[PDB]
């Protein structure tokens, strides 16, 4: 049984040379399934900006974690899933996985984490216009981060001014389109690079505010004032930082703010990224922290595949995904994420 | 008229020489109120450990911010309050204040803040057994932090195991007492010193775990396991950090966690304190950030004064507070927080 994986060869903080951080290891392994274990064959793996920080918290010689789509090829007598099933879970950069599917408490990073339980993909969900690979994108955690927030919390009302930070990411772009469909009077997106500025409005959006992280809070506030003259009613925060401090100076009464959970990393030794608790003192605001897998329930996953999946199939919504081909292409796919900030998750996959 | 105020003289981190950080300034003014302004006479001020961090963010020469109780002695024709009214607000360490009582956006600190609008005190709320000075303690924001959480969020039930971090402070000891009244099967508190452990068991704590920050992440977990053998149903978090990380490994299904907002504080130029967003990814749990002023509505303030105030008069709930006498005593009172017996001094106030 030939099993291959990409493991952390060295701890290096944000370097372009992927082949210095990662090393492929190959070995024959005898599988002796415990009674509730399954043998999985990886079909797709996600490649995301956060894996730079995750590598730093991964023991040398261990494989890199990743969201993946896996096929059950052998199941013990007490296993959760059947042979032939397609399963989405945190399988990692591995050709094959032995696992029982349960949640995993991981306590050696910055904060403790529970990796979600593996979940069965419904065979009837996917077709030619909505393939299985979308389970790591618009039909998986990235899609649900955007879609679940709009349908379960944000309460976009007609005429509302909606601000989306990280609007050039797949998740933020989706939030912006769904907000306009809800009839938002104005949808404002922030971005770092004016290249997409014309491109965001092309996507949707009424206005785009140019913003890199190292910008003055006063300087971004003035840009937001100009793009949102009537104040901000709704904020979807996939970025954190200076832009969020400015939005909170211009919220209207009874505003609603979604702040997205992101993997914990430290650039310059301190934590950047989204924050929630400092802001809940603000009067007459409702703030919710967002984590897609909270809504990975049977009915909501069915409703998302139905309504949002139906929007994709009818060509009303498109979610750009880049799928490289072959297990050996993982370092290349990862290297292509150089220049992508942490909010850009869910774009690049590898088909094994 | 002479108005005196304690101003920030210099910026010094750590336990400061109060005579170096603060200086008394005197000014002979004549008052000229705009139509919505009032002249207030300060009756009581609070002194609090957060004023160290706030002083570092206060421009040199500006007065030290503080929650206070103030009396309207002059009012413009369009003012919110009438002469003789008693009002609670962030008036600061000043003998007298000219203010219209409005909210204040303050953006010079680590995160933006909105100081609440001044609020009027119903003098009927208070009396011999419940003095008006408790509007800065058990009848005010500190008390509402504990009481509001228990009545509106935490859902403590007969048999529940409740953990309270930072249990020795006023809010912690009030939560423990109220949790025991709600019928909690096991109330567990953590504290920084073995001496206060005995008074806690007097108030209603069934066990006390000793914990100083910078303790062993696993030793704290082991100690919580022994003190809460049945899992943690409810968590009232005053501290953040290693105790909260240990607690999140032993929550029972459908647990509920309250994380208290606190003034944003720097440790060695880094980060410490309660955190909320990293933990929302944990499944089968409800986490809410707590900020008492959220519940400063007409119905809930009356309810608390009737119900919680009733328990104070009947001796069912035990609080304490040290009230210093004299505007000139304010720096010394603040210094007292860093000396000893605070775990026995409770809320510190200065009558002015």
């Amino acid at each position: 049984m030939r099993i291959e994986k990409w493991v952390v060869r060295e701890h290096l903080d944000g370097v372009p040379d992927v082949n210095r951080v990662y090393e492929k290891v190959v070995e024959d392994v005898r599988i002796d399934l415990r009674p509730d274990e399954m043998l999985f064959r990886t079909r797709y793996v996600s490649v995301d900006p956060y894996q730079n920080g995750l590598a730093l918290e991964t023991p040398i010689g261990h494989h890199m974690g990743a969201d993946s789509i896996m096929e059950v090829v052998e199941a013990g007598p007490a296993a959760a899933f059947a042979v032939g099933d397609l399963v989405q879970g945190f399988g990692g950069w591995r050709t094959h996985v032995v696992h029982n599917g349960a949640e995993e408490l991981w306590t050696t990073g910055i904060f403790p984490m529970v990796f979600p339980a593996y979940r069965r993909l419904d065979p009837s969900w996917y077709g030619e216009r909505l393939p299985v690979s979308t389970a790591l994108g618009i039909m998986g955690a990235p899609g649900m981060t955007a879609w679940g927030t709009l349908t379960r919390f944000l309460e976009v009302r007609p005429g509302d001014t909606v601000v989306v930070s990280g609007a050039s990411g797949s998740i933020g772009t989706l939030v912006g389109q769904l907000a306009k469909r809800a009839g938002a009077g104005r949808v404002v997106g922030t971005t770092g690079s004016p290249g997409k500025a014309e491109y965001l409005r092309e996507l949707g959006f009424d206005e785009v505010v140019l913003y890199t992280q190292g910008d003055d809070a006063e300087k971004v506030r003035q840009a937001l004032l100009l793009a949102a003259p009537d104040g901000v009613d709704r904020y979807f925060d996939n970025l954190g930082g200076t832009v969020t401090d400015a939005v909170f100076t211009m919220l209207n009464v009874d505003s609603r703010v979604a702040v997205c959970w992101q993997w914990a990393t430290t650039v310059n030794g301190e934590l950047t990224g989204p924050r929630l608790l400092p802001y809940i003192m603000f009067p007459r605001t409702t703030i919710r922290g967002i984590f897609a897998q909270e809504w990975f329930t049977e009915p909501l996953l069915a409703q998302m595949h139905q309504e949002l999946g139906g929007l994709v199939r009818d060509g009303e919504i498109r979610y750009h995904q880049t799928v490289h081909k072959g297990f050996d292409e993982i370092p290349a796919a990862y290297r292509s994420l150089y220049l992508d900030r942490e909010h850009n998750r869910g774009k690049v996959l590898v088909e094994v």
